């Protein structure tokens, strides 16, 4: 379908959010209309936030599907996350001409328990 999604917003990478709380990323399609193209995503629990990010433990996953604006999609955890460091990893779909990269990471997001 010649779609082309990039991460345009997310849960803020600065600071630490009191847990448990959901995490999200917004993807903007700047290509042709997303039709049946499958952009797989994974929410990883990381060991650390050092760059470039490293694959961790996949906590949740899915495919980009929920349209929230004319060319805007949102991915959001259905669990609320426990304390930790996390990031979304979004893979290119079958047929995509991967020149730069086969995936895109969000910036990392941190949660910690406040009420103890």
């Amino acid at each position: 379908d010649q779609s082309d999604l990039h991460i345009s917003d997310q849960t803020d990478t600065k600071g630490t959010v009191c847990s448990p709380f959901a995490l999200f990323a917004v993807l903007e399609n700047t290509g042709e209309k997303l039709k049946k193209s499958k952009w797989k995503w994974e929410l990883h629990k990381l060991e650390n936030a050092r760059k470039p990010l490293k694959d961790g433990n996949v906590i949740e996953k899915g495919f980009v599907s929920n349209q929230i604006g004319d060319s805007l999609y949102k991915i959001e955890t259905k669990k609320k996350m426990k304390p930790g460091i996390y990031a979304f990893k979004v893979y290119k779909p079958a047929g995509y001409p991967a020149n730069g990269s086969t995936f895109e990471w969000s910036e990392p997001m941190r949660l910690a328990k406040c009420d103890e």
